[PDB]
């Protein structure tokens, strides 16, 4: 029986058998006052002490969120839906520690994604026990508020200041600083890692002065704050808050009185109205996301990045070969997960209008022109593949490359990866390729479990990636030094080398998507 005295009271964990060894798990430790009643829409409050023993023996509630039912019964989408009760009382975190208790272990803190509208730390592909077992690091993950409940912004109004979910994440980092030593962890060796909106959160913690001293290094998988979906302007943030107020019958002339009215609404009334706060949307719509609040974010983050105003440390950044394709089956005409989605030129043009609704006709013609220079113009997958690359390059790859270039210009080691292995267990069809989200299981080491029917080559690849991530967190350098691997070189603004990750041949290349990213980063903003 293992029990740990934290600064707020004793917690009891559970022992787990992983790979013929033991990992101790503390699931569902509270780290803030439940943000209920008058605390809804406020920054999270400090946790009042307790004198009993908290049984941290099961995952806690997930934060309120809509659950999309686009593919009912399909494991490809339902593996992402919350697997605990939805409650506003969701500010809990989880801790995996190796057995026996380590002496001074490096800590990896996961921040899940989900477009800032969904997500929970209890997903099976976020299970930190494999990493604890195999690399003897400590894994932490927290639940943070999402959607309106996490990001509604009446900016300057402390009743709804914005960025509440980001402050949830920060309060959890603060908990690790105060308490992880009691679990055998090293508060001075803390690496944040997250994917998608979680990766954008990680990059915002690099900009936030309150987070500076709460972590050492950062890993950004398929996301960064300069991605077009990742920050909502103050103009949209106020239009969306007032639209949500109109939809719930909460329009009041006193801005503080709107929030009082929204605080008496059921979570479901708020959730069912989150969709319609914008008149036009896309599959990458983020209706309630990070804002420049003057607190977590002191200025527009593109300015902070461009002028070197961020934590100076190492970063690991990367993207997957087919970031875009998942978004095509959530709205592009002619696309299906149940057929090969061969689309015509005309369907490609309608696809562009879906993803770029307020872009001029000339702007959409420029995208078409850049992306239809066929190698083989007889190839019938041509338009299907170009629309995927349009959405992936614009929304993830080019922003991540630009983040890494600007960050490394201020003298820090950066490492960039290109993940191009399609999981053999991937439930989505083959035309969707190496999808958004499907490197996570490799990072968390699920293919290390031989029972799970991943291939042998996939076990090798996961084993290698797990070591690289752990070596980055421990030593700031993501090498696999023992198995004659390819050496991962630093990403420099001039050569811009990156590592490809795959089963067959991990190799070094330069200037990923160079021509595409010139179009998106330099030309497309002008249209
Ligand atoms: C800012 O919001 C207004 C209002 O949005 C409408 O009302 C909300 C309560 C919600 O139901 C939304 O879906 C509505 O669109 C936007 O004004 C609307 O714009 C559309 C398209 O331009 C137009 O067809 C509607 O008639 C407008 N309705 C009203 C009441 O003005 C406005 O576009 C938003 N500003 C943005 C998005 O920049
Ligand atoms: C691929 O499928 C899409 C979606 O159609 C649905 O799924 C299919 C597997 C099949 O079971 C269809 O009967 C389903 O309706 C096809 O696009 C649809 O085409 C119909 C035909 O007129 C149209 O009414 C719908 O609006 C279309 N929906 C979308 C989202 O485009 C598409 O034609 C199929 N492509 C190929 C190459 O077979
Ligand atoms: O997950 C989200 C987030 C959202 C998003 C928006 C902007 C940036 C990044 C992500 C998204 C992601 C993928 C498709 C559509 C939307 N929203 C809930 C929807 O159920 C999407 N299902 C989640 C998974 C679908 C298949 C593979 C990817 C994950
Ligand atoms: C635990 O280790 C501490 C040193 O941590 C190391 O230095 C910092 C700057 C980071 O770069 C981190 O990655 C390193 O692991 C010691 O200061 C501390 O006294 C140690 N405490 C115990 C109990 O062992
Ligand atoms: C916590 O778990 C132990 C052992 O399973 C049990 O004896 C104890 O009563 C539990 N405490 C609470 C508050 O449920
Ligand atoms: C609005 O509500 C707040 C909260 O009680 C109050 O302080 C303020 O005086 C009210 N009136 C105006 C005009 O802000
Ligand atoms: C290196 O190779 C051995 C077998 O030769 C394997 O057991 C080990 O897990 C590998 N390590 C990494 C980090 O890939
Ligand atoms: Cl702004
Ligand atoms: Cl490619
Ligand atoms: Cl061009
Ligand atoms: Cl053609
Ligand atoms: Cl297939
Ligand atoms: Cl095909
Ligand atoms: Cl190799
Ligand atoms: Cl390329
Ligand atoms: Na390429």
């Amino acid at each position: 029986d293992i029990i740990i005295a934290t600064k707020n009271g004793k917690v009891r964990g559970m022992q787990l058998t992983v790979f013929g060894g033991t990992v101790t798990a503390f699931l569902g430790i509270p780290y803030a006052q439940p943000p209920l009643g008058r605390l809804r829409f406020k920054k999270p409050q400090s946790l009042t002490k307790w004198s009993d023993i908290w049984n941290a023996t099961k995952y806690a509630n997930s934060c309120c969120q809509n659950i999309d039912q686009s593919f009912p019964g399909f494991h490809g989408s339902e593996m992402w839906n919350p697997n605990t009760d939805l409650s506003e009382d969701c500010l809990y975190l989880n801790v995996w520690i190796p057995a026996p208790k380590p002496k001074n272990a490096t800590v990896l803190i996961w921040i899940y994604g989900g477009g800032f509208q969904t997500g929970t730390s209890s997903l099976h592909v976020y299970d930190g026990k494999f990493l604890a077992r195999v690399e003897r690091v400590i894994v932490v993950s927290m639940n943070y508020r999402v959607g309106a409940l996490g990001f509604l912004a009446l900016p300057g109004n402390p009743e709804a200041p914005g960025n509440m979910g980001l402050f949830d994440q920060q309060l959890a980092l603060q908990w690790v600083q105060k308490n992880i030593a009691a679990f055998g962890g090293n508060p001075k060796s803390v690496t944040l890692f997250g994917e998608s909106a979680g990766a954008a959160s990680v990059s915002l913690h690099l900009l936030s002065p309150g987070s500076h001293s709460l972590f050492t290094r950062a890993i950004l998988q398929s996301g960064s704050f300069n991605a077009p979906w990742a920050v909502t302007s103050l103009y949209e943030a106020r239009n969306r808050t007032l639209n949500l107020a109109k939809l719930t019958g909460c329009s009041r002339e006193n801005e503080t009185e709107i929030i009082k009215c929204l605080r008496n609404k059921d979570p479901q009334e708020i959730l069912l109205n989150e969709a319609f706060v914008v008149p036009y949307g896309t599959p990458l719509s983020v209706n309630f996301g990070p804002t420049v609040d003057g607190d977590f974010l002191t200025d527009m983050p593109d300015i902070l990045l461009e002028l070197g105003q961020f934590k100076k440390t190492q970063i690991l950044v990367g993207v997957n070969k087919d970031e875009g394709t998942a978004f095509l089956v959530y709205g592009a005409p002619g696309f299906s997960k149940d057929n090969n989605s061969i689309i015509t030129r005309k369907e490609f043009q309608e696809g562009l209008k879906i993803f770029f609704p307020g872009v001029s006709e000339f702007g959409k013609e420029s995208i078409l022109f850049h992306y239809t220079d066929w190698v083989d113009d007889q190839r019938p997958e041509n338009y299907r593949e170009a629309l995927g690359d349009v959405v992936g390059d614009y929304n993830f790859i080019c922003p991540a490359l630009e983040f890494t270039k600007k960050f490394s210009e201020w003298g820090n080691n950066a490492f960039f990866y290109y993940f191009e292995h399609r999981s053999s267990k991937l439930p989505w069809p083959e035309w969707m390729g190496v999808m958004h989200g499907y490197e996570i299981e490799f990072v968390f080491g699920l293919p290390l479990e031989r029972r799970d029917q991943y291939t042998k080559a996939e076990e090798i690849l996961s084993r290698s990636i797990v070591k690289r991530w752990a070596n980055f967190a421990k030593y700031g350098n993501p090498q696999e030094t023992q198995n004659q691997s390819t050496s991962w070189p630093v990403f420099k603004s001039t050569e811009q080398k990156y590592l490809t990750l795959n089963t067959e041949s991990t190799r070094i290349m330069t200037k990923l998507r160079a021509q595409q990213c010139r179009f998106w980063t330099s030309f497309f903003p002008k249209v």
